[PDB]
């Protein structure tokens, strides 16, 4: 009869429904999860129904919530603002938890005006950072598997994850962008395909490698070219100081030296032991590449 508690109920149920739908897009772990959701939000619209005349959820519920909370918390990294719907699954989870703020107000509201429903309240906070999380572990995991594609290199997986909207400059722990592992492993085509939709050339890992370093340390003219043509910083500094052109001399690429040459890079840069490029060409007894460093 009362209007608040009808408006929650049907909020409720309007959650559970979202909930429904969302749980279509997930593994059996979330769809399980999402499943005993659903059966708790059923026993909270009983309870509220009642006027709490039946009993509801326990506690046990909200610690069971709290568990999940600190579990999903452990493996993510929020750093600044991300706009929602970097994938289907994530959009659909933090649909649901607007949603689900939505009928968290309405209990606020049913609870301020009978004094009944604070642990259903709790629980539905629980339920809001609960979506939250689950969404930013699914847009984590569609960049692992981006970087794992990343790494096999072979480019069917990076595209339909790409086009999926899985995150582009996602890094792993170590702080290798998939541009990086690209790099590393010798396959362009993935390299111009990422560079296309607004990718960083200068990503720095926590090494203090930047894609165009590392490539160049591997030898692949293509890539460097690639990257430089994109705008790759040609005179980018390490960790340890050291240029392009350094490493470059390091493993001896004259082709590389001379393309980095033709794009501005340095040949008497410092690093931080003080080494040269042409002095480390001088170094290693190769003077045709002294020649061209000069």
């Amino acid at each position: 009869k009362d209007s608040p508690i009808i408006e929650a109920n049907g909020t409720l149920d309007e959650l559970t429904s979202f909930i429904g739908e969302a749980k279509h897009y997930v593994d059996e772990e979330m769809k399980g999860i999402l499943e005993e959701i659903q059966n708790d939000i059923y026993k909270i619209m009983g309870e509220i129904g009642s006027k709490g005349k039946i009993e509801g959820i326990s506690e046990e519920r909200i610690a069971w919530l709290l568990k999940l909370i600190l579990r999903y918390m452990e493996m993510v990294n929020l750093k600044s603002f991300v706009l929602p719907g970097g994938t289907l699954e994530s959009a659909k989870l933090d649909v649901c938890r607007t949603i689900a703020r939505r009928a968290l107000r309405k209990v606020l509201t049913v609870t301020r005006e009978f004094g009944i429903g604070a642990e259903a309240a709790a629980y539905l906070l629980a339920l809001s950072d609960l979506l939250f999380l689950l969404a930013r572990v699914i847009e984590i995991e569609l960049g692992k598997k981006l970087l794992e594609a990343a790494r096999a290199g072979q480019d069917d997986e990076v595209r339909i994850l790409m086009a999926n909207g899985a995150d582009v400059n996602a890094h792993d722990d170590q702080g290798s962008t998939p541009l990086h592992l690209a790099a590393w492993i010798g396959h362009p085509e993935i390299v111009e395909v990422l560079l296309k939709h607004g990718a960083d050339v200068n990503a720095r890992d926590t090494d203090g490698w930047t894609p165009l370093h590392l490539a160049a340390d591997n030898g692949h003219l293509e890539i460097v070219e690639v990257l430089l043509k994109y705008g790759a910083d040609v005179n980018a500094q390490d960790a340890y100081g050291l240029t392009p052109l350094h490493l470059a001399a390091d493993r001896g690429h004259l082709e590389i030296v001379e393309v980095l040459l033709k794009h501005g890079a340095d040949v008497n840069a410092q690093d931080k032991f003080g080494k040269t490029a042409f002095d480390i060409s001088i170094d290693n007894g190769n003077e045709d590449l002294a020649e061209i460093l000069q």
